[PDB]
């Protein structure tokens, strides 16, 4: 069926989506709700009391409701899944923590974190600023095979805790066709904007559909790697109203129809990267209090305060009837979403409105 914590992750994509289109409207989107939520919710085994519960409420888990054991066997399943062998052969994901080699570490956190979370911790001199920069860039770079690079540009002085969360999905549809070359074609950015993109004609049996509700073409494609990513094309002018009608509801509707059309798509070859500072995007969704001295983080170190100083989050998406169908170009602002098949969880969200920015 699906993860009993993928409502909440559902939820969590929302508020971070709105939160980042609401500050921009002009920016491109794209990041893990997955990857973020599973950082956090492995950090929250570390902290208590007020710093514990704002983490796990910004990753809209109503405490009252739901206990803490079934989000935890949540997410450790959810990862269960993601790290099959079929899976890592297009996804990789990580947290690296990095802690200052001054502290005294509760081992319990260090084993939770290790074996429920399959994340790395590691002490590092923050004493130089520069190469604890160097050793967590050369962590994820390390991680991704040279993929993401010099992730971390800036650390303050005062720095004693950084979290790092990374994801690599390398994209190639599951399902083989006749494969012809890219022409570059028009992608309307905006009405003065136009930039070349290569651009993938097929003509095919599709699950597409156009939706009265979201003023918009949806449609479903499936990757390797067990994913499905759902495009959301609005009408002219209607992006707005598309983001805003968006639920979980509506999205679990699209997985669950099988029904194709004959469609000739144009369909652009897009890599896409989103790089967050998680300290002030998740602030915005009330998590603080570990960002701030009043950090109750004693689950990490039971002697010293400690707060996370830094937190950083990078998603990278690279690609490897005789009638009249309908025509449908991708060539202009587009949301997405791309869903696990197994737990419905959601890997990443996100929407493409300059290619090349
Ligand atoms: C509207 C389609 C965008 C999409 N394109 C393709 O998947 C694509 C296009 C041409 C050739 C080709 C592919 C896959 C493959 O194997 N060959 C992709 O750029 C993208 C953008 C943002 C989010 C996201 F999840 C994904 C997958």
């Amino acid at each position: 069926t699906f993860n009993k914590i993928t409502p909440n992750l559902a939820e969590f994509a929302f508020s971070l989506y709105r939160q980042l289109a609401h500050q921009s409207n002009s920016t491109n989107i794209f990041f893990s709700p997955v990857s973020i939520a599973t950082a956090f919710a492995m950090l929250s085994l570390g902290t208590k009391a007020d710093t514990h519960d704002e983490i796990l409420e910004g990753l809209n888990f109503n405490l009252t409701e739901i206990p803490e054991a079934q989000i935890h066997e949540g997410f450790q399943e959810l990862l269960r899944t993601l790290n099959q062998p079929d899976s890592q052969l297009q996804l990789t994901t990580g947290n690296g923590l990095f802690l200052s080699e001054g502290l005294k570490l509760v081992d319990k956190f260090l084993e939770d974190v290790k074996k429920l979370y399959h994340s790395e911790a590691f002490t590092v001199n923050f004493g130089d600023t520069e190469e604890a920069k160097k050793q967590i860039n050369d962590y994820v770079e390390k991680g991704t095979q040279g993929k993401i690079v010099d992730l971390v540009k800036e650390l303050d002085r005062d720095t004693v805790f950084a979290l790092v969360n990374y994801i690599f999905f390398k994209g190639k549809w599951e399902r083989p066709f006749e494969v012809k070359d890219t022409e570059e074609e028009d992608f309307h950015v905006d009405q003065v904007t136009t930039v070349k993109v290569p651009m993938m004609k097929r003509l095919g049996m599709f699950n597409i559909q156009h939706s009265k509700k979201l003023s918009s073409w949806v449609l479903l494609m499936k990757y390797l790697g067990n994913a499905t990513a759902i495009f959301f094309l609005p009408d002219e002018g209607k992006l707005q109203h598309l983001e805003n009608e968006l639920t979980h509801d509506i999205i679990t509707k699209f997985l669950e129809n099988e029904d194709r059309r004959s469609a000739s798509l144009h369909l652009p070859k897009l890599s896409i990267t989103g790089t967050y500072d998680l300290k002030s995007v998740l602030g915005q969704l009330g998590i603080t209090k570990v960002f701030s001295n009043g950090a109750d983080l004693s689950g990490v170190t039971e002697e010293a305060p400690l707060k996370l100083s830094k937190a950083v989050h990078k998603a990278v998406l690279t690609i490897d009837p005789m009638s009249i169908p309908p025509e449908v170009k991708f060539n202009k602002p587009f949301v997405f979403l791309m869903i696990e098949q197994n737990t419905k969880s959601p890997l990443f969200m996100g929407k493409v409105v300059n290619p090349t920015q």
